[PDB]
């Protein structure tokens, strides 16, 4: 960590090309903030 090339996809269905997500973000799980843990399914994972 001292990268930017690196860039987040999804694999199509059938498995042999990728589709380019065009922006990401930091979603928490882990703080004592909010509860989208209970929210969100087990499906949805």
């Amino acid at each position: 960590a001292d990268l930017q090339d690196f860039l987040p996809g999804r694999v199509t269905a059938d498995g042999k090309h990728i589709q380019k997500f065009s922006e990401t973000a930091r979603v928490p799980f882990y703080d004592k903030t909010q509860k989208h843990f209970d929210i969100l399914d087990e499906q949805e994972i």
